[PDB]
């Protein structure tokens, strides 16, 4: 059936890179528009907990011909989304990351329904 496993995230120290992976099965990621959004830590502790779950941020998205991409203003010069068509993977690259980028990221396609993936957690943090 339609699955999508994100991967990658891990504690980064303030200004740092990391690359995140939307491994994709039952649906080929060339054919369809993916996003990344993500639930982010609003309250400073390194947990995404409570009224956190309940938020929607969109980060990234890319077309299905691979010829647009947009991104949220906060992110835009920092992040970049790509795929490679033949591992199935949607990729997010972050660079100078800030505490305010602590969160769970998740990828997102609409297959005739709205499906997102379980999650990855980068943190931010000294
Ligand atoms: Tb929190």
């Amino acid at each position: 059936q339609v699955q999508l496993v994100e991967s990658g995230g891990a504690l980064v120290q303030p200004g740092g890179s990391l690359r995140l992976s939307c491994a994709a099965s039952g649906f080929p990621v060339n054919r369809y528009s993916m996003r990344w959004y993500r639930q982010a830590d609003t309250n400073n502790d390194g947990w995404i907990e409570g009224d956190e779950l309940k938020e929607r941020e969109w980060v990234a998205g890319m077309s299905s011909a691979g010829d647009r991409s947009s991104y949220e203003d906060s992110v835009k010069g920092r992040f970049t989304i790509s795929r490679d068509d033949a591992r199935n993977t949607v990729y997010l690259q972050m660079n100078s990351l800030k505490p305010e980028d602590t969160a769970v990221y998740y990828c997102n396609v609409n297959v005739g329904f709205e499906y997102w993936g379980q999650g990855t957690q980068v943190t931010v943090s000294s």
